[PDB]
């Protein structure tokens, strides 16, 4: 069935959606990230990272501190429920995670951790 979604990050520092719905009948969910545009990873790299709303800021801040060589994400970050690699234009990456990780009474957010991008590149991921 449909327990997957295609997300795009472009040269204008924007995702093509700020809301993803995960049907409760899904046991696992897949996000397929692509990067239309022409800019390379260093100027406009994008990733897809999922965490609780409360942990978002910490994940973003520590991600920047980790550096481009670590795809701007702190290694073994226990706050990260799902993540794709950092990609440049023309590249792609997919990630699958267990829906059981979406704890009851928690609001999940998806965002890009490349320095400054989360200002525009964010969205809600809700289970229903
Ligand atoms: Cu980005």
């Amino acid at each position: 069935a449909q327990c997957s979604v295609d997300i795009q990050g472009n040269d204008q520092m924007q995702f093509n959606t700020n809301a993803i719905t995960v049907d409760k009948s899904c046991k696992q969910f897949t996000v397929n990230l692509s990067h239309p545009g022409n800019l390379p990873k260093n100027v406009m790299g994008h990733n897809w990272v999922l965490s609780t709303a409360a942990d978002m800021q910490g994940v973003v801040t520590d991600g920047m501190a980790s550096g481009l060589d670590k795809d701007y994400l702190k290694p073994d970050d226990s706050r990260v429920i799902a993540q794709t690699k950092l990609i440049g234009s023309g590249e792609k990456d997919s990630v699958t995670f267990d829906v059981s990780k979406l704890k009851e009474g928690e609001q999940y957010m998806f965002f890009c951790t490349f320095p400054g991008h989360s200002a525009l590149m964010w969205g809600h991921l809700t289970l229903k």
